[PDB]
């Protein structure tokens, strides 16, 4: 099946995966070096043997081809995997006059008193980001993230570079060249940054009339993480294709630190007993052709038959 | 042998591999998407089935932990690698006042005339960039070559980053960190400048004691550039880990176009059809451990019984 590599990565990890100490205090098990190479002309990189939220990958990779950095829109699309994040913000400025969220996160998960209070809290402060104009724009912004490093990088001369945007023209005038690349990385902003990013850079190719991909992700959490962004990475993919006018080639995918975390060992072999069925298809709106006007109605999945959803705790 | 993924790699792409114009007019084979593990505690990535000149890779490597941009210290070590492109901007300005020094590169192979009157020429500028210090400041200076991405990255407000020098405090600091990345693109940068750099980021990993890195490298010519660069970053690999007092683990060597230029393949199929002996090894100075301060004496190249250079044209 198309998802077999990434049964095969979960396998060897828990294999050769040599115990590794990690940021969080879970411990994880670790490789270092591996690449995926996912054929999209053979279906679509949603797993099937567990239920993966497409329409939370949809909004999110819609807000970065928008140059978006608001988590008012995410909310407005009912996705709420950037909340954590700015909610941070919110809590350790002088405006805030609650309860008790102070590293909240980890406790939430601890004990089923703050579990709710944390909920309630946190709703509140996304209805301000919601209808609050003003507020959106001082805690619902999260400044860094994809949306301004894949549109609008900051240079040294008070300019803004809209890399993609570029790269989509460069793939229209030279297909043939081996410097279309996108990063995220910049090295002035990562020293304080809460969370460097992870998707450090993606490269394009094209041959033969179709275009491929590859992505260099220096950190992935095999169980949570993974099946996420093979699926945002691969409908970039397909997006970037339709708007050159090309056939999609291949989604390559390669790693720095692969890891599955050790709270998440159980639900990895529950899920390595199950057998994949058929790839969905993916099907693009073919009126629209500027990918950066595409709304959420514009891609759809066809007929996904995934196994059941199975649950896992966040590593904190 | 060590260097078995080498040839593999110039098997599969001259097998798989699809033809593809390119940016010069050779032909090239290409392929997309492929990675590369070397062992470095078995021997040094050193060809023994064709003879690769360790002295101008050592030369040139201490020339970027310098942080040096100039060619004068390369030519200091009779290093040559980088003076076409020093040379390029000289002749392009209003004080060069010789012959028809223009669009050279390509003349000098194509007719024997030229070919004198460019060394000629190349001659004298190198000359005068060795011993006119003021020349050396204006033309010998390459600029925003790998030494100033890895050591002075400037930001955009005044300053310059020691990338590669908090990276090594990160290291003996924080082992197990996910985020010991070094990146060379620079999105303001790579617009205008000549050459974007191949080697786009390399990525460290701390584990069981020992120190691995895995490079990036968007482009790569399979015959006369890949021989160096696994050489190059091996060695960085080694020097790095002697510093934080580590192990060697692995090189791990990830592309985007590799390709085998087309007026290259006899010589590919020549070097086919011999047998890889054992691995040189490596020893360095042991009273020296910050690798910023190391010269070439410090770096000891232990038997290495290569087979006779195979020479082939650049590809232009
Ligand atoms: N969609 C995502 C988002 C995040 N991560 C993971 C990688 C690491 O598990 C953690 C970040 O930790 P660190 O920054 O120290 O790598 O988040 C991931 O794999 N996929
Ligand atoms: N040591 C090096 C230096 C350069 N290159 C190659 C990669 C390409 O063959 C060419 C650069 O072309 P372009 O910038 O269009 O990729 O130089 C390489 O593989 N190894």
């Amino acid at each position: 099946m198309l998802e077999q590599p990434y049964l095969d990565l979960a396998k060897k990890v828990l294999d050769e995966g040599h115990f590794k100490p990690d940021r969080t205090h879970t411990g994880t098990y670790s490789i270092f070096g591996h690449q995926m190479r996912f054929d999209l002309s053979k279906g679509f990189p949603l797993l099937t043997t567990k239920k993966v939220p497409f329409g939370l990958i949809k909004s999110e990779l819609l807000w970065f081809l928008h140059g978006d950095t608001n988590i008012r829109f995410l909310l407005q699309h009912r996705n709420h995997i950037w909340d954590e994040w700015a909610f941070e913000k919110w809590v350790k400025s002088d405006e805030y006059h609650g309860p008790d969220m102070t590293d909240f996160g980890h406790r939430s998960q601890k004990d089923p008193e703050f579990a709710a209070v944390y909920h309630e809290e946190m709703a509140k402060f996304d209805d301000r980001v919601l209808h609050d104009d003003a507020f959106a724009a001082k805690y619902g912004d999260l400044g860094l993230v994809y949306g301004s490093q894949w549109r609008a990088w900051h240079t040294s001369k008070g300019d803004t570079i809209d890399q993609l945007g570029d790269v989509i023209e460069q793939i229209k005038t030279h297909p043939y060249s081996r410097r279309l690349i996108v990063s995220a990385w910049n090295p002035e902003d990562v020293p304080t940054m809460a969370l460097p990013p992870c998707h450090t850079l993606y490269q394009f190719y094209v041959n033969d009339g179709k275009l491929s991909l590859q992505l260099y992700q220096r950190s992935a959490d095999i169980f949570l993480g993974v099946p996420f962004d093979i699926a945002s990475y691969a409908l970039l993919t397909h997006l970037v294709a339709h708007e050159c006018g090309l056939e999609v080639g291949e989604f390559i995918h390669t790693f720095g630190d692969a890891h599955l975390y050790v709270n998440h060992l159980d639900q990895i072999k529950e899920q390595l007993s199950r057998t994949p069925r058929p790839a969905p298809t993916l099907q693009l709106n073919p009126d629209k052709h500027d990918i950066f006007d595409f709304d959420m109605k514009d891609i759809k999945l066809l007929n996904y038959d995934p196994y059941p959803a199975i649950k896992a705790p966040v590593a904190v």
